């Protein structure tokens, strides 16, 4: 009755191979493996002291990392493979779909959230083009120029040719989660 069908795509080869492209990336030593504690040293506290983030904006990074690898089923100690870490993919998208759909906050909401809080110079809550090439390449997620360009090309803009975080957080949820064709493209030609 007051049911909706989740927009999902799991057993889809092209949002399998998303998370693998992100996956093998976090795999710096290519082993198959990888633990929440190197995600959280490299994906976080590493990135925050290249953006020179404040030390609570550091510390706040990390909680958001934290808790959404853990929704992921990732603990500190354990080793993960690939093959667990795209089952608590499926675990995370569902359960954040739902959050979304009931208003509730949501673990990528607030990674976003902190990320936009380190480039917060006047409080308005915009990331320029120029900050995010620099996001782009300390984090990996987009080191080239031309995949920064592209992403503000593909996202909706402010009249500063700006971006907020519901937007990204948006695309976000059409480019991990559901396999939303409308944010196909949202990294240009740097993540399938
Ligand atoms: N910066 C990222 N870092 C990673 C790091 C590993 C990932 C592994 C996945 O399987 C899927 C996505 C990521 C990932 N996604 C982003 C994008 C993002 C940008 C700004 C705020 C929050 C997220
Ligand atoms: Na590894």
């Amino acid at each position: 009755k007051y049911a909706v069908k989740l927009k999902t795509d799991f057993d889809n080869p092209r949002w399998i191979k998303r998370h693998k492209h992100m996956f093998d990336f976090l795999d710096i030593n290519g082993n198959g493996k990888i633990t929440l504690d190197e995600i959280v040293s490299k994906a976080s506290d590493d990135i925050c002291a290249k953006l020179e983030a404040t030390p609570e904006q550091t510390k706040r990074h990390q909680v958001c990392v934290e808790a959404f690898f853990r929704g992921c089923g990732m603990e500190y100690g354990k080793e993960i493979a690939f093959p667990q870490f795209l089952d608590g993919w499926k675990q995370l998208a569902t359960s954040e779909l739902k959050k979304w759909a009931r208003n509730e906050p949501t673990l990528i909401r607030e990674w976003g959230d902190a990320v936009f809080d380190i480039f917060d110079k006047d409080g308005s809550g915009t990331i320029t083009l120029d900050e995010w090439k620099a996001y782009g390449k300390i984090s990996g997620i987009s080191p080239s120029q031309e995949d920064c360009e592209a992403t503000f090309r593909h996202c909706d803009l402010d009249n500063s040719g700006d971006l907020d975080v519901d937007e990204m957080t948006r695309q976000h949820l059409g480019f991990w989660y559901t396999l939303d064709p409308e944010a196909d493209g949202l990294y240009g030609n740097g993540v399938p």
